[PDB]
């Protein structure tokens, strides 16, 4: 055990709300639970349906953990959307996280993938089956660029996770293996091109907008989920593979240059953002900043990051960082701090049995 | 207006060629072009079907151009695999660079694309219809991995052409949208996954291997393509976006800026490439090490990138580069010198005639 750089870190992260002018919104507490009820609600009847629960193999309580992280996830930064577009972006995003849980060799059944896809028969792997079952309910709020951005994003997070199983942080000098994997998993460009529905924007006459923020959020999404994690994922030995860690083991770093290059480039990805859309479409620049800030706020409301922990040792130390820290946090808290039995109920299990 | 860094350029190509290695082969001229006529005479009379000349809307000439500057590329590049890899490789390789000559919007025809693929109903766009139509003859030389990379960088070019027709060299600003486009339309998974035909290496023995040679050789194809291909292109400005184009109106830096940022990656990414592999696999070492000896032939060879006229220039210099630039020149010329007409006939047009 190594100590942890709270103070790097405070800094890193009050750095990185400011960059995003990170400020309170009309997006009230009431709202979000109305959307956080409603987006639960039509998932968890969703994933509580018979062949659901006989394809999609997952423990219930991780599911009713998973379901509950994603939905506050999708509430919180796709705050512009539709309550139906957060219901099915977030069974979609939970059939992703969800994945992860398989240990299972993807292989065998992805020998036929492409006869079986060119030729319109069922997948043989069952989270294929349900995942592109259920896609045309994410599609239908989006044109056809953003869909094509939504599918791959979604076929290179497969990849992703194949790559994932075998526990591997890159050859000391594979340089490119970190951000290639990253990017394979991250989904970026499924939550860059999301932000875009049909019904909210004009795909072509904002493609450039569109396309620009779909690059840009791809890394800066990442990285701050990278950031915001690191505190739960510091002394996780089961934890073994991250962008971090692959830094270290791929560039023959230390945890500390490995976690610099990270604060680089998620300061500057945050600084660019704004400098990039500020001055472009007023909604474009209000969609991509309510997603920043949803997404921070939901790092630092959801226990599953425990940074409720860090604000704690420090909201009595009077350093500068300490002190702004813990007003961002007590800022979240006030809109983002909800019980989940105000919203996420009745438990998926519940519904599956009845 | 402007000059050819040419003394600079002479430089970074020779300090390319020996970080890589370049040296010569066993692969003698006699067996390219058996391999040349071969692959060709394949792709030709695949072209030349019907349905294929109907389908893809092509000027005949640009087709016999594409078709001959791609068979070149594979034949020389992919150097260890079987003639009917090289043949169907070529193919795959032929559409995707014809589809960068369509000047037609793809989304009327992405409208449906998913439901359309689901249900295994033939694409709208003609490209897709016709190159998924073939795949399974690319595919069935590789295993279920492989071919996972193959179909998603090509899903991603088709997003890159799409992209690509706007133009745009992205937002001031926009730091990170130069490579995420250029990886979009790279080809990068699909050209490192190509490289390990099943019937040559087991992918599941050599996961990690090939899983670090598509993440390394992703970047280090695109990159020596951009810098051998930097000379055919500031003359004209109908390629007005280019990586290098793209950095100076993204990041706001001069042309050489831009330049330096691409040889510094180039460079870094060649002596990395042969750290990583040079003591792995003897067998994954020679394909890799094979490939980009070939890719580096085949770009100097090729008049489309006209390399020789920076040869002609230079035949008499006396400098430590261009001495060392014309001797790899002739190196490439010996094997790689041959003259169309003792492979590539008959042209496509008269065997559809026919
Ligand atoms: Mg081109
Ligand atoms: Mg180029």
């Amino acid at each position: 055990m190594e100590n942890f750089p709270t103070e790097y870190f405070l800094n890193t992260t009050v750095r990185l709300l400011e960059y995003i002018r990170y400020r309170d919104s009309n997006y009230t507490r009431e709202e979000r639970i109305e959307n956080l009820h409603y987006a639960y609600n039509k998932a968890a009847h969703h994933f509580a349906q018979p062949r659901q629960q006989q394809l999609l193999k997952v423990d219930p309580k991780r599911l009713q953990a998973s379901l509950q992280t994603i939905v506050g996830m999708v509430v919180y930064s796709w705050a512009k959307v539709s309550k139906e577009c957060m219901a099915d972006l977030s069974i979609h995003y939970t059939y992703t996280l969800v994945l992860e849980d398989s240990k299972d060799d993807p292989y065998p059944t992805m020998v036929n993938y492409f006869d079986d896809l060119q030729a319109g028969r069922e997948q043989a792997h069952p989270w294929w089956a349900l995942v592109n079952e259920h896609f045309p309910n994410v599609l239908r709020h989006f044109g056809p660029f953003c869909s094509l951005n939504l599918i791959r994003s979604t076929l290179d997070f497969f990849e992703g996770c194949w790559i994932e199983q075998y526990n591997f942080g890159g050859f000391p000098g594979s340089h490119d293996y970190p951000q290639f994997l990253r990017r394979m998993n991250g989904l970026g460009h499924c939550v860059g091109a999301s932000l875009w529905p049909k019904e909210q924007f004009n795909e072509r006459s904002l493609f450039l907008e569109i396309t620009s923020a779909i690059a840009q959020m791809e890394n800066w999404m990442v990285w701050v989920n990278d950031l915001m994690s690191f505190y739960k994922e510091f002394d996780d030995e089961r934890d073994q593979i991250s962008l971090v860690k692959n830094y270290v083991v791929s560039d023959e770093i230390s945890l500390h240059e490995a976690l610099e290059k990270l604060t680089q480039d998620t300061l500057h990805s945050s600084k660019q953002m704004v400098a990039v859309f500020s001055d472009k479409d007023p909604q474009v620049m209000d969609t991509i900043e309510c997603f920043m800030h949803g997404y921070v706020t939901w790092h630092l409301c959801d226990r599953r990051y425990r940074l409720s922990e860090i604000y704690e040792k420090v909201k009595e130390e009077k350093t500068e960082d300490a002190q702004k820290f813990c007003k961002f946090y007590e800022q979240a808290a006030n809109v983002g701090a909800v019980s989940p039995s105000e919203w996420a109920y009745p438990p998926v299990a519940q519904l599956a049995n009845v």
